[PDB]
């Protein structure tokens, strides 16, 4: 274990000293849970299983150079791609829902380059073969 | 904004650093950040007033839904993807209602409330 | 370059100097042309030929499916869009049993061979 | 009816000729007649002040979209299918304008107009 100092913006540690009412004791214990309840289900895949994947995001098509980068890495990979449904959420923004297939190491890379990507509310949801 | 001091143990700062390596984070702070703001949106409840859209996808063997996909990922398996618009409190007391119900694994709601 | 002549009926001919103007064919001939030489490309493309094919309808074991999509297009019926991948033969056959199924109205089947 | 005169190429025409083999068309003529009356079943102009659906389907390398599913049919096609909502006119305007763009290739569009 290792002492940490983080820096959080006023507004975000006020909505957190507000959640600590409804649940805790102090920060530190606040913080521990909601961290450690988040990383609970963002565990490394291992490269050797089999499995599936939704990986849902939202951008502006607004934007030819995010929307041509999105785009260009997706063509790229398609490889992983199973299917992809696309939703435009209000006049700027399309939400991306891509149905990933294949090697839940390359899938779980492959997501984690978009959600880092313009990229917004970026989730993926790794579904490994049982 | 604050500078906060916190104790982590040696299991999750390991998640926290294997999962910097992915995302990119410059560092555990804005790592903390953005995992702090993003899993305050998941766990806080959607207030039955405002609108928005939602993605709920789960596994297994009506005015709040644009459109769902189903994927078989298997031979007894279905992964079915339903994209919905509407109050973020009939969404989400729908979705929950949804994720709980008889063979319903890896259920799971992403909700994106309006800008 | 031969010449054809057709008799064929008022109606029918409205038609075609209707989606002649949608499409730009600069006379009845260009138009036709290019009907004829599309119809017979799908015509050659029928058992043992891969590719992938689009199955949409309205509606109130083995599994040639990529992926379906559903749309509520009102209280009472449903679109569903399958998305199919195989041989065409096993491909128009599964979509014929589809068809006939009682409910089941508007079924389309758009074949798409590797190309 | 009007007597219409049109001038196909010679390979065309042969393989019409033998596509009439298989089917039972008599004559040059039947064989034009029935695969055009088939093939403008599906095209009949869509007036404005109508409502509707419509699924539009191509293949590439007014907010009347509802949703949009792509598919990779191989390294280099898109396999694209648009859910479309609104005036027919608009939505069939919006397909022909889509087929018409360079690059897209057995478009599709199938009109499913208010019901009852």
């Amino acid at each position: 274990m290792q002492r940490v100092t983080i820096t959080l913006d006023d507004d975000l540690l006020e909505t957190l000293d507000s959640l600590s009412q409804r649940r805790y004791n102090n920060r530190s214990e606040a913080i521990r849970d909601i961290l450690r309840s988040a990383l609970a289900q963002e565990a490394t895949q291992q490269h050797g299983t089999q499995g599936f994947a939704v990986l849902s995001y939202v951008y502006e098509h607004e934007k030819r150079d995010l929307a041509s980068r999105i785009v260009s890495t997706q063509h790229h990979h398609h490889d992983l791609s199973v299917a992809t449904l696309h939703v435009h959420i209000n006049h700027d923004d399309c939400l991306e829902i891509a149905v990933l297939k294949g090697d839940m190491g390359d899938v779980q890379h492959f997501a984690d380059d978009v959600i880092a990507q313009g990229v917004r509310h970026g989730h993926l949801q790794c579904l490994p073969k049982e």
